[PDB]
């Protein structure tokens, strides 16, 4: 009767505009809560990027949510992907050598968002395009692993923020507010569908 | 197509949480613009309350919008109106010893509004404000559709007003949470 939603952001800049949507109360550092009659909306901001940040924040993982959403910026490893476009993820993997048996996790799509697949890396991915790759981040695979430990559905909202090239970073640098606002505008309709 | 929406608030406190929803740009004092590919979302904050504020800001009325929304707090002049409830308006009149029809926003509960020119309970009144009637009059001059979002903020009694001053952030947030789905529907 009260939907309990946990939002997870890798970085305060990515979380900024979502945190402006609601008069969140700051519960402990990097953890915000907005508690209404129909919806509990908690926002976790990791302290650092990647597996390390996920581990520090989500082990043991919290039990009791109805859904987790990892929302963040993602690199585009295909130049046909436009930037500033918000996707929902259908499955996520970790980047491994091509010979390695790939481990792919199914993810719960968010309605009304275009679909994409996600690969998480442990070091910045910059050797350009190619080839079984669409969107690239550093947290999503590991968040999904932690969610599976509590049998909690996991969705991801990823906004294309840069191409995975050395030169592609300039766009991220000039557009952080707009990218953060894209995540916010995809999250509000979710909250509102329970309110 | 770009949908051109003018949102009108009577004062900064009522506007605060809606202004927090988007990274608005501010050129003229009291006027905010969020210009995207699909929606032009302008927010006007009146410089003072009531008829005088509406006339200063909207006479002559601005042309070229697709819809005006007046969003604000409203007193409840019948004790069967619960507080903290967000309504959309079906018609508005001015208090007299002639009704303007208003376009209701989807999914919000319906109410009738009376605007007064100065601040107990009455029969025949539901929600009470100070701007809506005069905004609807100005929107008529440009043949612009007008809707209103009003959240019950107090009973129209001497005691009733403590709830308003205790709960300004939450009342402002109710307005924001009703406006964002309108924006979202054009994307």
């Amino acid at each position: 009767s009260m939907f309990k939603l946990l939002l997870i952001f890798a970085d305060p800049a990515e979380a900024a505009r979502t945190l402006s949507l609601f008069p969140f109360s700051l519960n402990k550092e990097n953890f915000y809560t907005y508690h209404t009659e129909n919806v509990l909306l908690d926002v976790m901001v990791l302290k650092t990027w990647g597996y390390r940040g996920v581990v520090q924040a989500l082990s043991p993982p919290p039990s009791g949510y109805d859904l987790w959403i990892n929302a963040g910026f993602a690199g585009a490893a295909n130049p046909n992907i436009p930037l500033l476009k918000t996707y929902t993820i259908t499955s996520v993997k970790e980047l491994t050598p091509t010979t390695s048996v790939e481990e792919e996790l199914e993810v719960t799509p968010i309605p009304r968002l275009p679909l994409a697949q996600l690969t998480s890396v442990r070091s910045p991915y910059r050797d350009g395009f190619h080839e079984h790759l669409q969107l690239v981040d550093m947290e999503g695979f590991f968040i999904a692993k932690q969610a599976s430990l509590v049998a909690c559905p996991c969705s991801m909202i990823k906004v294309s923020s840069d191409y995975t090239t050395r030169e592609g970073q300039d766009f991220l640098k000039n557009n952080k507010v707009k990218l953060s606002q894209k995540l916010a505008e995809a999250i509000f309709p979710i909250y509102s569908s329970f309110i």
